[PDB]
């Protein structure tokens, strides 16, 4: 019965699978599948090892949730990053079948409406939204499939809250419909130890196996003696060429023709941890593929922030570092180079870990110390899960370098088994929740409130209702006739996807804005999208005081109309409260993405504020969302002047943009320099890139650089040919299609 024709399924999403190499299942995936009425609706909570084939089970319950019973599905999945890269494998698994895929992570949206898509791809952020949006105006009989990755994420989490209310909500639906299923829901989790729990809280069969294809060895390193699970010696590790030994474990991986993962507590660390084994793979190698290991630098280089010189030094040895540091666009293409083999030691932090599907056939994890901390039991076993290269190694093997008293920690993370899931829900998380019941209609007096609280994980793993509806009444979100109707603030919050805590001050903030504004510049406008200071950089006060000493003759009326000043603007601060922290923090974030927008290479805003490329990636694309956020919550609190502002700076965000190229950048190809070198050539709309000559925009692209050195976020790597060919049939569809 193991084999992926037996089971029914298209013949195209067959063919596609046997692409991947997916041709034939594991016992596992069969007894999770056959668990019952879980193919009719009886919704499903299972665990199995990442490396397993965790996510096979989910597609081929969607295929069926959605050739059968035609109606829509979601995706949720953790980060915006794995988010996309399931996106596209889904996109490619099952176009041609002709389920339309797509995507709300992050601050993209799809061109297309909801109601065209099959499947959407939603982070846990924007599929609460998502849902909001159907029990409004209570289209919630097209949702028939819900698929939540990392169900594990529901417990204590900065987005796991907005998990649970995503299943809560969506059980009391089809639970006061009865007054299999209407809406199927199935998680995947890790090991956890109250997955029952969960099972019997959303109704769904429990399913946990432990199966793993390629075995696990996890040991622990103390001086030269290698230990295993259970304080068993199992090796005397002896150096190669030495001079924890950490470069000496990474040769003797690299003597087999194998690749390294090495999980190092810092940025720095990794840096100085690639190129320490870089080093020594030069003089260890030479008493002193590369076409496709030059490719890969020459796709470096030709990034707006180009090539790193660490990456310079280390790369051209098959040794790298990838850290948060690095841009979304570097992150991928040394994860592409690590997957494909071409890099060999890869010394990553532990963002990784939670990230991309990226196995090695060692994973050496320095110290058990990460960041002044003990590592996570459920960090530790997401870095030693990638352990082992399916269809490829026979095993794979996990060395966490410990000594002295860290020996402890390394035991027990050892011997550790993960922490039991929770629930997180007065509290911000409850009052979102009876926010979102009450606006949305679904429940009106509070005798069904509390029969909603009945049905949440706190129901479940065994007052706070009727707090979080006095908070509500006492904010004027809601109104009481008690029977609790929506007020005019109440449905902007519920519709612009913002917690009701800060919508308080973001209605204060905007009120306060509309009275008066400023419009020779666009620094109030993004003073208002900018999320908050949060810790997406280490302000430098000195820096922050001289930029403001050299802003022009417009910027300081907007940083004085929002509250920043001059006696307290990095000076103060400089030589050694907590509303002004916050507006200074901010007026210094919305210069920063002022540079953004203004299409300030990355590097330049590096050098001038201080702060790296991937935390300003990840600052614009947080305000990217906030912008949309604020857009839609000035739309339904009848706000026409400010809308209509705000309408253009969440695509001027995502892609870092000005307004000229906010038609070209509607390309998927044309991020912020595709899109620029293609304009200045006389191309400033997607309609003359439509018929755009083919050979013309090649030669453009090849002009201005910073085979295939093109990339693309999605696509890998382009050659200019077929990036510019990609990019005239982006534009003719897009033309074509949107009208
Ligand atoms: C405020 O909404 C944002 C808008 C732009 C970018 C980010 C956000 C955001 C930010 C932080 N957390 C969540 C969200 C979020 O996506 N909320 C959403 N609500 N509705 C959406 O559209 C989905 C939809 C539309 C129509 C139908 Cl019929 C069905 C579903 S998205």
């Amino acid at each position: 019965k193991l084999l992926l024709a037996n089971w029914g399924l298209p013949k195209a999403v067959l063919e596609k699978y046997h692409s991947f190499g997916v041709k034939k299942m594991f016992e596992w995936q069969a007894e999770c599948l056959l668990l019952g009425q879980v193919l009719e609706g009886k919704n499903l909570v299972y665990s199995a090892p990442t490396s397993a084939g965790k996510t096979l089970v989910a597609e081929l319950l969607i295929l069926k949730r959605v050739l059968e019973m035609r109606k829509k599905a979601l995706f949720i999945l953790p980060f915006v990053s794995v988010a996309k890269e399931k996106k596209y494998y889904l996109q490619s698994l099952f176009q041609e079948v002709g389920i339309k895929v797509d995507g709300y992570m992050g601050s993209t949206s799809p061109s297309r409406h909801f109601s065209s898509l099959d499947i959407a791809v939603c982070t846990i952020e924007r599929a609460n939204g998502l849902i909001n949006r159907l029990i409004e105006e209570n289209k919630m009989d097209l949702l028939g499939m819900v698929v939540v990755d990392e169900l594990h994420m529901l417990g204590d989490s900065h987005r796991g809250y907005l998990l649970e209310l995503l299943l809560t909500k969506i059980c009391y639906i089809t639970r006061k419909s009865a007054s299999s299923n209407a809406v199927q829901i199935v998680g995947m989790s890790a090991t956890l130890p109250n997955l029952e729990l969960v099972a019997s809280w959303l109704n769904a069969e429990l399913y946990h196996t432990d199966f793993r294809p390629v075995p696990l060895l996890e040991s622990v390193k103390v001086g030269n003696s290698i230990y295993d699970s259970s304080m068993k010696l199992v090796r005397e590790f002896e150096p190669m060429l030495q001079v924890d030994h950490v470069v000496s474990l990474c040769y003797e991986t690299i003597c087999d023709n194998h690749s390294v993962l090495l999980f190092c507590p810092s940025k720095k660390w990794c840096e100085k941890l690639a190129d320490i084994i870089a080093r020594e793979f030069y003089n260890l190698h030479h008493q002193a593929e590369q076409k496709e290991l030059l490719e890969v630098m020459d796709q470096l280089r030709r990034l707006p922030s180009g090539l790193d010189s660490v990456l310079q030094k280390t790369v051209p040895w098959g040794v790298a570092f990838h850290h948060a540091g690095l841009t979304f666009e570097e992150r991928d293409i040394i994860e592409g180079a690590f997957r494909q083999g071409l890099i060999r030691v890869l010394a990553a932090t532990s963002t990784l870990s939670s990230g991309v599907n990226l196995p090695a056939r060692r994973v050496i994890i320095r110290t058990p110390i990460f960041g002044g901390r003990p590592l996570d039991i459920l960090t530790y076993k997401q870095m030693v899960g990638r352990a082992g290269r399916k269809g490829v190694d026979t095993v794979g093997e996990s060395i966490l370098i410990c000594k002295n008293s860290e020996k402890s920690k390394g035991i027990a993370l050892l011997q550790g088994s993960l922490k039991p899931v929770r629930s997180c829900l007065v509290t911000g998380s409850m009052i979102r929740a009876i926010l979102e019941i009450i606006v949305g209609g679904v429940a009106s007096t509070s005798q069904d409130m509390h029969t909603y609280a009945a049905c949440t994980f706190l129901a479940a793993s065994m007052g706070a209702i009727e707090a979080c509806v006095m908070w509500l009444l006492e904010n004027e979100f809601i109104q009481s006739t008690k029977v609790y109707h929506p007020t005019h603030l109440g449905s902007a919050t519920l519709s612009s996807s913002l917690s009701p805590a800060d919508t308080l001050d973001i209605f204060a903030d905007l009120q306060r804005a509309m009275k008066g504004f400023v419009l020779e510049n666009d620094l109030h406008i993004l003073y208002l999208v900018t999320p908050m200071f949060e810790d997406w950089t280490t302000i430098d006060w000195y820096r922050f005081f001289c930029l403001w000493e050299k802003l022009p003759t417009s910027m300081k009326r907007v940083a004085e109309l929002v509250g920043v000043e001059e006696g307290f603007l990095a000076r103060c601060v400089k030589g050694k409260q907590h509303r002004q922290m916050a507006i200074h923090k901010r007026f210094f974030t919305s210069l920063v993405l002022l540079d953004l927008i203004s299409e300030v290479p990355l590097r330049e805003i590096n050098q001038k504020y201080g702060c790296n490329r991937g935390q300003i990636q990840s600052l614009q694309q947080s305000a990217a969302v906030y912008a949309g956020m604020i857009t839609v919550f000035s739309n339904r609190l009848g706000w026409h002047n400010m809308e209509l502002l705000l309408s253009q700076f969440q695509k001027r965000l995502t892609f870092g943009i000005q307004r000229e190229l906010c038609d070209l950048v509607r390309v998927s190809l044309l991020n912020a320099q595709r899109a620029r070198v293609l304009y200045a050539s006389g191309f400033h709309t997607v309609a003359d890139l439509a018929r755009a000559n083919i050979v013309e925009v090649e030669v453009i692209l090849k002009n201005a650089v910073p085979m295939r050195t093109i990339w693309v976020t999605g696509r890998k790597g382009l050659t200019e040919r077929e990036a510019a060919a990609l990019i005239v049939e982006e534009a003719r569809m897009i033309l074509q299609q949107d009208l």
